[PDB]
């Protein structure tokens, strides 16, 4: 449904500035040292806020711009992996990650929307598949490898984090090769709306678990 569509776009946007703001007055009760994920974690959320308000305004108009999705995407994916390193890693060891999981993140969102710009089953649609396929695989297990020495209540609190995005991630390479097996545009956006709702903020609340977790909570 188009209102349907619509009504998502408004309640993602609230969500999403909910998400933001609770961040931002959470971020007082951890400690400094460990603040940095929560930050970046509500920056997420804004700039989501900020691009669900445009798609909402794209869509009644008439004239839906799909490109606002991948705008979104480009810039949130690679942070989403930085806030989850924000909490992993410090010193050079992040930095080093956030530069290579960071151009990996970029390259997958970019080879989709170079698959996406194209005819469904086209050679072009395929060609961006198998890459940002390829790209995700390589970050799953880059984050699967992240939590490998954790221990006691940080295993836990990072074992949601790398399940949340496991799990939570898989709609979107499902959505991008739906419309190859069928008619599946208008619930592709449904879906999409629905996931980002809860990765974005859902990512934000446990990278803040965790950082509550390491300042001795
Ligand atoms: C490289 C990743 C490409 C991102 C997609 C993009 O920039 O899309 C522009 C769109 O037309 C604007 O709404
Ligand atoms: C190192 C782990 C990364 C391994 C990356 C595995 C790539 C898998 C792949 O190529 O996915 C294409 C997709 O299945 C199209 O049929
Ligand atoms: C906040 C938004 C998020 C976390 C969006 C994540 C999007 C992806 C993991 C997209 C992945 C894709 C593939 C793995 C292959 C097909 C192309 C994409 C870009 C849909
Ligand atoms: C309408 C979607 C609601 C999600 C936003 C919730 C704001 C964060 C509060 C989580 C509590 C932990
Ligand atoms: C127009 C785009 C909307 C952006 C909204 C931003 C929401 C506020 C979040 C600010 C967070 C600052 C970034 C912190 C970086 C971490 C470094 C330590
Ligand atoms: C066209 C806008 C996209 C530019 C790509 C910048 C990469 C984002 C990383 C943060
Ligand atoms: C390519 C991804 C770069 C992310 C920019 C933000 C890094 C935050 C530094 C802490
Ligand atoms: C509509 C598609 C969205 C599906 C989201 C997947 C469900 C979330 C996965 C939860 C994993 C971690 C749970 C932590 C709870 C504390
Ligand atoms: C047919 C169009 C209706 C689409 C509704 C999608 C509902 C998905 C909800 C997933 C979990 C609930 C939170
Ligand atoms: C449907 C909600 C599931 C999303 C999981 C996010 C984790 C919640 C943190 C407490
Ligand atoms: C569809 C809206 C679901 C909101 C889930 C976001 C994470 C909840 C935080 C606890």
């Amino acid at each position: 449904m188009e209102e349907l569509t619509y009504r998502l776009f408004m309640v993602a946007t609230v969500g999403m500035l909910a998400g933001t703001v609770f961040l931002l007055a959470s971020s007082r009760e951890v400690k400094p040292e460990h603040r940095r994920g929560v930050y970046i974690s509500a920056l997420v959320c804004g700039i989501a806020w900020y691009h669900y308000q445009k798609m909402g305004a794209s869509w009644e108009s008439g004239s839906y711009d799909t490109g606002l999705r991948y705008v979104d995407w480009v810039l949130t994916v690679p942070l989403m992996f930085v806030e989850v390193l924000a909490v992993t890693r410090k010193g050079a060891a992040y930095n080093e990650a956030v530069r290579n999981w960071g151009i990996a993140a970029t390259v997958m969102i970019g080879a989709g929307y170079y698959g996406e710009t194209s005819a469904a089953g086209s050679n072009e649609y395929w060609t961006g598949f198998v890459i940002a396929m390829a790209t995700y695989v390589w970050l799953m297990r880059n984050l699967q490898a992240e939590g490998e020495g954790l221990k006691g209540d940080q295993a836990v609190a990072f074992e949601n984090i790398k399940n949340l995005i496991l799990v939570g991630w898989i709609i979107y390479p499902l959505g991008y090769i739906a419309p190859v097996v069928g008619d599946f545009d208008a619930i592709r956006e449904v879906l999409y709306t629905i996931a980002d709702i809860i990765n974005k903020v859902g990512l934000g609340v446990l990278v803040l678990q965790m950082a509550r977790v390491q300042s001795g909570e």
